[PDB]
C-alpha cells in the first residue's frame, strides 16, 4: 500500500498516547521514502505547558513525529504490513543531527513529515527530511533510529 | 475581521482544554454565517475511549464544536472582536435539533464548521449548518443559544 | 437482569475514559425502557475546561450519556449479559433532535438517564427521554443510533 | 450558611484538580460537625491505574476526602465564608490514626464524609469521623490538621 | 533482592496513575523492604496539590508505603510470581500512627522504609518511614490482608 | 546556590507537562549549569512510551537540556528577574550531534550539564550532557532564542 490511516499505524508503531505522533501516511515507497501527517489541534495535552496563553508545537516533538514516521518507513520496507511481527517491537532514537526549526507550528495546522531514507542496514536507519505546513519548510532534520524486539 | 487564530478565539470563548474545540476562523461574516475548523488528531485525549482501537471523533462533539462556532459568531456580531467585553458574557445553549451524521470523523480529518445566522430574535439567536470534511458534509445541526450578561 | 454496576457496564459498552459516561443501570425493560445515571464531581477531566471557576457539564455530554443508556439497553434488549458478543460490536449516533437544556448541570449533581424506545428494528435503535437531577428535568432528547461491527 | 456547594469550596479550598476532593457540603455546624460529600464515577483518572477493569476508589483518597473536610470545617469556624483570608492559609496534616477500611468505594457511589470536632486550640484541630454510602460506614479515620500561613 | 519498574508491574496491579512505586533498592523475606518514588513537577497530581506550590500529598506517601509493604509481603511468601500475582490481591485494612514531618516536592528521592511488624496467615502489619536524603519526612503503620483475586 | 521548582517556575515559561526541569543544583554566569529531573512511572508520557515499557522519550531528554540552558540564559542575561521572565518564551532554533547512549527509565534521576559555547542577544548555543549515576546517558548541543510574547 502507499497510503495508511490511523488504524493501521496503530498496529505497526508500539508508540501510543500520548506519544504517537503521526495521523495518516499519505506516501510509501519501501527502503525509499515516506509523506505523512499529524494535525495540530488546541485540544492536545502539551499546549497546556507550551505555553500558557501562547500554544506552540514543541520542536522535539516535531523531530518525534518524523522519527515516527521513518520508523513506518523502516518497518514495512523490512516486514511489510505485518501487524503480528510488529506487535513485539519497539523503535529507539540513535542519534539526531541537524534540525533547524524554521516557522513555530501552532493549532490549526496541518504538520507533514517528508522522510526520505539515508542509509539503513539490518535494524538501524538513518533517515532525513523536513516537517512542512501549508508547502513551506517549517522544519528539518535527519535521525537514526534503530528496530528492536521487546524483550 | 476575518481570518482569527486560536489566539484570538481563546481571547474571545471562555472554552478552555479540553473543551475548546474550534483551532481557526477561516471566515465570518457578521449576522450572516461563520467558517471554522478543529483539526482532528489521535493525540486527542478521548481517542482513549472512543473508541479503543478505533478512533472516532465523538458526534456530540463535532455538535459541540459547532456551537462554539455559531457561539463566536453571534458575539463577534454583536460587539465584534472584544476581549474585555466576551469576559462578561455567556452564551447558554438551549436546544439542538435536527443534527444528523453521515460519516464517521477521524483522526486526520479537518472538521470544518458551517454555521448561518437563522434567526436573530433579541437576546436569542438561532444557528445552523453542517462540519464538513473534504468538501463533503459529514454532520448537520440547528442550534439556538441565548445571550447573556457573565456571573 | 434490571440492575447493573459499572463492572458490567465495562463489559457491554465499547466506550472508555474519557467517555464512557454511565455509572449504574437502575431499572431495564428490554425493548422498553431503562434508568441509569453517572455521578457528576469535580474530579473529571472536562471540567478543567468547561468552565475556568465555574464548573458545568457539558450539555451534548448529557446526550451522549443518554444515548449509551439506549445502546445499553439496545444491545441487552437483542443478546441479553453477553460480554463475547457485546466487544464484536460498536454503537453510532445517527441523528440526535428536539433537544434542551433546561437546568444547568453540576459537580455534586447524580445525573439520572431516563430513556424509552420510540421504535426499534434490528440494529437501528430509536430512543427519547429526559436527563434527571433530584426529580427536576434537567434535559430532554431524542436519538437514534446504530449497532455495527 | 450550612450549606455551601462547589464554587464555595472552590474559594475556602486551595485545593484543584484532581486533588479537591469534596463536592458539595450538607450540613456545617461551627466548632462542631461538618457534613459534606464527593461523587465517584467511572469518569475519574484514577480509576485508569486503581485498578484496570475493577474500578475502585483509593482508600487514601477518602481519608483525603476527609481530611479536606475536615479543613474547610477548621476554617471557616474560625474566619467563616472569608475567600480573601482563605487564599492566606493552607491546611496540612500532622497525623492520621485509626484509619479503617470497610467497604469498597466504587463508581456511582456517593461517598459521604462525616467529619467531627474532636478537639480545637487556635490553628491545631482534631477530627475524627467517617466515609459513608448509603448510610453504611465504608472507612473510618481521625486526624489532626494545621492551618498554617500559604507563606 | 533488586527489582526494577518492569518487575513491580508484574507483581502489583496498580497503573498510572496510581502506582507509586519506581523501584525496589533491597527486600528480605518476612523482615523489610526498601523501595523509592521518584517526585517531579511532571506529575498531574501537582495541577492540583497545590497551583503555585508543589506538596506531594501526604495519603500519597501513605500509599507508596502501603504498595511498598504489599509488595514485601507478597513476595515473601510467593517470590517473583507474576502469575501466581494475578491471582491474589492485596487491599489495606487499617493504617494507623501516621504523621508527617516534612513535605515532598520535585527533586526529591521518596525512599519507603518498611518492616514486618507481625503476620500471621495473609494478615500482615508493616511499618516504619517515608525518607529523602537519609530524613524522615514521614511514618505510618499498616495492616494489610492478601486474598484470592479472581 | 540552590534553585528549587518554585525559582524555576518563576523564570521558565514552560508548565506541565512541558515543563522537564526539577531543580538547578550547579549555575554559572555564562558558563555553565548542572541540573536534574527526575523520572517516575507516575508521568502521563510513560502509557504512551512504550507500553508496558517505559522509555523516557530521548527527544524529552533534549528538551530537558534545552530548558537548562534556558534558565542559564535567562539568568545571564537578567539575573533572577522573575518580572522580566514572565514577559519571554524559548523558541529551539537548531540541535545538533545528539546522541543517546543508555535508556532512561522510572527510578533515574536525570541530570543535566551545559556550558555556553556561544550567545549573542537572545540567540544562545549550549552544549553537554545528560547522566544518570554518573554515566552519560545522553549528549547533544542546541541553540535557542529567548522572545517577547509580544
Ligand atoms: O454555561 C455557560 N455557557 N456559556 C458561556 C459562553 C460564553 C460565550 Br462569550 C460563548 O461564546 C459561549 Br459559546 C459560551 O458557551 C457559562 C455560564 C456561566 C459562565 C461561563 Br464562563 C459559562
Ligand atoms: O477489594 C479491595 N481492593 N481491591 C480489590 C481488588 C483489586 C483487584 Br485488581 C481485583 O482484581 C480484585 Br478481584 C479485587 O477484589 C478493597 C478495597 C478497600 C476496602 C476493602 Br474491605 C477491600
Ligand atoms: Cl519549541
Ligand atoms: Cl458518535
Ligand atoms: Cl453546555
Ligand atoms: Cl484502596
Ligand atoms: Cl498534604
Ligand atoms: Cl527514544
Amino acid at each position: 500500500q502507499s497510503q495508511f490511516f490511523i488504524e493501521h499505524i496503530l498496529q505497526i508503531l508500539p508508540h501510543r498516547y500520548p506519544m504517537l505522533l503521526v495521523d495518516r501516511i499519505t506516501e510509501l515507497q519501501a527502503n525509499q521514502k515516506i509523506v505523512a501527517y499529524k494535525n495540530i489541534t488546541f485540544n492536545e495535552d502539551v499546549f497546556n505547558g507550551h505555553f500558557p496563553n501562547k500554544p506552540i508545537f514543541p520542536g522535539v516533538l516535531i523531530v518525534e513525529g518524523m522519527a515516527q514516521s521513518g520508523g513506518f518507513l523502516a518497518f514495512t520496507s523490512l516486514w511489510g504490513f505485518d501487524p503480528e511481527i510488529a506487535k513485539t517491537k519497539i523503535v529507539y532514537f540513535m542519534t539526531i543531527d541537524k534540525v533547524k526549526f524554521r516557522i513555530p507550528v501552532t493549532p490549526g495546522d496541518r504538520l507533514e513529515y517528508h522522510l526520505e531514507v539515508l542509509k539503513h542496514k539490518g535494524m538501524i536507519w538513518q533517515v532525513g527530511g523536513t516537517a512542512q505546513v501549508d508547502g513551506k519548510v517549517v522544519a528539518e532534520a535527519e535521525l537514526k533510529a534503530m528496530i528492536a524486539e521487546r524483550e
